[PDB]
């Protein structure tokens, strides 16, 4: 029985069996924090993770600062770009937007506040912030275009 | 233009563009709870769903009462079958199981207490209560099994 974790062959009491291979417990572990995975557990092909950072890792990132957002965190967005509470700020101000403000959405991910709208556009579709939602973890969505 | 909602044509002031279709706002609305949809929506082929009754709809079912689960519940399961905490209850006396509790999944999702087991045969996969975790909405996942 050798573990695919730890080349070394597996003499153990319990041996697991995980992805048509054979682990020390101590060994199928999360590839990322190195916590010991029970009862199931998720890969990307080769590697194995616990649930927390399979979705920091292969989930939607926040566009403002790419890092992985579980499907529990509630999050704002603009248009197919999802971001953080925190990071949902002008980034010419620096100011975090609130539901209702006015900003624009630039062509790279880019917040702008209306007020700093005309600098950034010298250095853009306009948008009303929406309220945060539950973040649905990359679900097909479809878009509701307005025309007058 | 065409209202894929009602068959009235449009019009008025403003008119939706979703799904390649036009739409009168008060006829873009959830196909089962009859609220309009803004900015995006869901869609399973020809209908439109709000957030809310897609993943009712489509989502995981609960094993027990056949109900959605959306990714926001936290859920019991035994191997691939999810419950809600309210339905994770022995089928025999009907009594909540709770963490560490010993228990039989059958082979058609009933959850049966060790106490009543012998009873439920001769009407089984021994398991161990495991802890509540929040729903994921149906993420391919893998197995852990035990060998000694
Ligand atoms: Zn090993
Ligand atoms: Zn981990
Ligand atoms: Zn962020
Ligand atoms: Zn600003
Ligand atoms: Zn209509
Ligand atoms: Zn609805
Ligand atoms: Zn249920
Ligand atoms: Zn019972």
């Amino acid at each position: 029985p050798m573990c695919a974790g730890c080349d070394q062959h597996i003499l153990d009491r319990f041996i697991l069996k995980a992805l048509d291979r054979h682990w020390h417990s101590k060994c199928l572990k999360c590839s990322d924090c190195h916590v010991p995975l029970a009862e199931r557990c998720f890969s990307r092909g080769e590697s194995v993770y616990c649930k927390d950072d399979f979705f920091k890792r292969f989930g939607t990132k926040c566009a403002a600062c790419q890092l992985g957002i579980p499907p529990t965190q509630v999050v704002r967005r603009a248009q197919d770009f999802v971001y953080h509470l925190h990071c949902f700020a002008c980034v010419v101000c620096k100011r975090q937007l609130a539901t209702g403000d006015e900003f624009y959405l630039m062509e790279d991910s880019r917040l702008v506040c209306k007020a700093d709208y005309e600098t950034a556009k010298q250095g853009g579709t306009p948008m009303v912030a929406a309220s945060p939602e539950r973040h649905d973890g990359g679900l097909q969505a479809n878009p509701v275009e307005v025309q007058s």
